């Protein structure tokens, strides 16, 4: 019965990052802690190019457009 309406939100814009620099640092660093790996992570990001950080905002506006298509009759509390 999978109600079509309730829906799923997009994440974080870094947090569609995170999972793709998450392995390269926890690579060299197996003991990160959940702090580190989003505090480091919080910088590349920050420090990634403004026109570097398309592919992510972009991917969001995707699943976006998706999203708001069906939520016009879902709720929102």
């Amino acid at each position: 019965f999978k109600d079509p309406n309730a829906p799923k939100r997009p994440p974080s814009a870094f947090f569609l990052f995170c999972s793709e620099y998450r392995p390269k640092i926890k690579g060299e660093h197996p003991g990160l802690s959940i702090g580190d790996v989003a505090k480091k992570l919080g910088e590349m990001w920050n420090n990634t190019a403004a026109d570097d950080k398309q592919p992510y905002e972009k991917k969001a506006a995707k699943l976006k457009e998706k999203y708001e298509k069906d939520i016009a009759a879902y709720r929102a509390k």
